[PDB]
């Protein structure tokens, strides 16, 4: 899945 990649890439803006 890329959409826990998109829970991920919210997740890596701090």
């Amino acid at each position: 899945i890329n959409l826990k990649a998109l829970a991920a890439l919210a997740k890596k803006i701090l």
